């Protein structure tokens, strides 16, 4: 019952390839639920056209920001922020699928990939999802990451949605 989606990732504007994801409805269903409508675009907002703003190879990709492209926006379904539902799921390794933050409860649209386990950000970040097919593209991804996170190529989602 657990819902996937999926991102077409583009580089400078051509195909990389498809990231999907399941989404853990079973422990986090509202977490899920903001991820999902934001793949489908059904709010009228939404995935779609954004980037990959912060790619740390040997870390993780981040993305999400469709208000204000510079790292900082993105909202939920919700109306602007929600709650950490728990902290059940952890970080336990390449693929896990979590909400970017400010701090506690400050939950929009943001969202990383992990490309390695990352304890130290469990009871930080929700962990919501993991990578079901294209973890070879999320890999590709990071060759246009750096250490600081700055991306040397424009990487977007091109096309998303729910399978
Ligand atoms: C632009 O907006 C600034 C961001 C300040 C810059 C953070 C920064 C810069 C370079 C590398 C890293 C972090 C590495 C080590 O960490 C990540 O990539 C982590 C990995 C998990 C996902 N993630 N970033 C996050 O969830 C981060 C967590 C965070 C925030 C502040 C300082 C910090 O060291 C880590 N939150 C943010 O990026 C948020 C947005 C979600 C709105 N922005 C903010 O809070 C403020 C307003």
């Amino acid at each position: 019952v657990n819902p996937t989606v999926f991102f077409d990732i583009a580089v400078d504007g051509e195909p990389l390839g498809r990231v999907s994801f399941e989404l853990f409805a079973d422990k986090v269903p509202k977490t899920a639920e903001n991820f999902r409508a934001l793949s489908t675009g059904e709010k009228g907002f939404g995935y779609k056209g954004s980037c990959f703003h912060r790619i740390i190879p040997g870390f993780m990709c981040q993305g999400g920001d469709f208000t204000r492209h510079n790292g900082t926006g993105g909202k939920s379904i919700y109306g602007e922020k929600f709650e950490d539902e728990n902290f059940i799921l952890k970080h336990t390794g390449p693929g896990i699928l979590s909400m970017a933050n400010a701090g506690p409860n400050t939950n929009g649209s943001q969202f990383f990939i992990c490309t390695a386990k990352t304890e130290w950000l469990d009871g930080k970040h929700v962990v919501f999802g993991k990578v079901k097919e294209g973890m070879n593209i999320v890999e590709a991804m990071e060759r246009f990451g750096s250490r600081n996170g700055k991306t040397s190529k424009k990487i977007t989602i091109a096309d998303c949605g729910q399978l």
